[PDB]
């Protein structure tokens, strides 16, 4: 029987279902041979962004993809094999823990999966049993790996969130820094710095993380919208709502379903690597993909992805199938859709101009509906600095990515963009020193302890961008259906 990896499935659906000016990105590169107009993204800067993004958990993993334009994320299960690659390249763990010190000694597996067989959890390859024993009143769990018995720092049991607390330590006496999850059908078996990363809860739907809240907040950034064999295709939602509380009859309650009429709702926001600024709050009513009413509701001048707070608004919600709130607010659109040139000549569309040059731009850019945008260019730099060690070549060394974006200019104001490809002409001057001052910057920051990994220049349209947070059903508005007995 064959092995169905879910990638030919995942494409097949990507194609079919989405704009043909959506961005996907994911850790591997399967679909590198598909041929496209597109200069854009379809997926080694970005690649300690996106480990960042994977290897981590809380604060530090909410990287801006937004910058990035991203519209779909996919997580693919059998990642745990390149997982070691993964935090090491997202500074999750140090050199030593990746592949061994300068005598191959210390090496870590990151990720290790079981497969469920009644009762226990197996790794044939890798020799391993994992299963629950009851001794003296309580349980534990052990890990058996060849003849010695392990008992992890932790476990937990899903559905359930059972907590169960172990040594952290081998029958050999030698340490076990492992955390073990049960799932129905997995055991994974995680290695204790990246036992909360994000690829463990995307791929796993493990709702674990050291940080409150965390897990429940990044499931409304990224939803499910198609998964096959060993892929799951998420959904970016940059600001989103995670919890929904209606004030009914006195008291605040949490909902699934709205009912057309007056509500005063709660909402729960979500801001995935990027500030709100400047925002407004819409309700749009629709019957299947038709917007029927769009009712504003609200504006947040400005709240820290970082420290977001609830909203209160008041709606009527008029009847329609179901509500889908949205935050407006700056941000890029635009894929580019054919080759950039500065002055008659073909550049690199990551690195536009370098600092000083001049000239006549032409970008061809696909939008999925009309704008009016800003053309900005735009800088990202996307670095390492080392955490421990005495050098960059001591093995102690993990290395933490850092990824600035900044406007350096604004090349033209009021662009009337069209559905469709649109051609764009203009002028263009780099300030000399945009760069380098910024490369000084860090280099005076961090001295020896900076490895910059990628700088780019690029063109970005600013618009009034609109973001789906959350859609919700609305709810049956009353209240026997034999009046129907011979009808048609
Ligand atoms: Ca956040
Ligand atoms: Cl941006």
């Amino acid at each position: 029987e064959i092995e169905v990896t879910g990638w030919e499935q995942a494409l097949k659906w990507l194609r079919s279902n989405t704009s043909k000016y959506a961005t996907a990105t994911s850790w591997w590169d399967y679909g590198y041979w598909i041929e496209s107009s597109l200069l854009g993204n379809r997926r080694r800067d970005r690649d300690h962004i996106l480990a960042l993004f994977l290897a981590r958990d809380g604060n530090i993993s909410e990287v801006d993809f937004e910058s990035w334009e991203l519209n779909y994320f996919i997580i693919y299960l059998n990642d745990w094999a390149k997982f070691n690659a993964i935090s090491y390249l997202g500074g999750a763990i140090t050199r030593k823990e990746y592949n061994g010190d300068e005598n191959g000694r210390g090496r870590v597996t990151t990720i290790l999966l079981t497969q469920a067989a009644g009762n226990v959890y197996v790794n044939p390859y890798a020799r391993i049993v994992i299963k629950v024993i009851q001794q003296n009143k309580t349980r534990r769990i052990a890990v058996n790996i060849g003849q010695l018995e392990c008992s992890p720092i932790l476990s937990v049991a899903f559905p359930g969130n059972i907590k169960i607390k172990g040594s952290g330590r081998c029958s050999d006496g030698s340490p076990f820094p492992y955390v073990v999850y049960l799932t129905p059908s997995l055991g994974v078996l995680a290695y204790y710095k990246v036992a909360t990363s994000n690829f463990v809860k995307l791929a796993f739907g493990i709702p674990t993380s050291s940080y409150s809240e965390f897990a429940e907040k990044l499931f409304s950034n990224f939803i499910p919208v198609y998964q096959y064999g060993s892929v799951i295709v998420y959904e970016f939602r940059p600001f989103a709502i995670y919890k929904i509380e209606d004030f009914i009859n006195g008291t605040w309650r949490e909902v699934g379903k709205l009912s057309p009429g007056k509500h005063t709702l709660r909402l729960y926001i979500s801001a995935f690597g990027r500030d709100i600024k400047n925002a407004t709050l819409y309700v749009y009513a629709l019957n299947g993909t038709k917007i029927i009413k769009r009712i504003k509701v609200g504006e947040i001048k400005y709240m820290n992805h970082l420290e977001e707070y609830p909203i209160i608004v008041n709606v009527t919600l008029p009847t329609a199938q179901k509500y889908r709130f949205i935050l407006a607010q700056k941000g890029p659109v635009g894929v580019l859709t054919g080759p950039v040139r500065v002055n008659g000549k073909i550049t690199n569309p990551a690195y536009i101009m370098r600092e000083g040059e001049s000239g006549r731009l032409e970008l061809k850019v696909g939008v999925d509906k009309e704008y009016t945008a800003d053309l900005y260019l735009r800088a990202t730099f996307i670095y390492l600095v080392r955490k421990g060690g005495k050098s960059n070549e001591d093995y102690d060394a993990s290395f933490e990515p850092h990824m600035d974006t900044f406007f350096i200019t604004k090349l033209k104001e009021g662009i009337k963009l069209r559905p469709g490809e649109n051609e764009i002409v203009v002028n263009a001057e780099m300030p000399k020193n945009a760069i380098s001052s910024y490369k000084e910057k860090l280099e005076k920051e961090h001295g020896d302890k900076l490895i910059i990994r990628g700088i780019r220049v690029e063109p970005v349209f600013i618009v009034e961008k609109e973001y789906t947070m959350i859609e919700v059903s609305a709810s049956a508005p009353h209240h026997h259906h034999h009046h129907h007995h011979h009808h048609h």
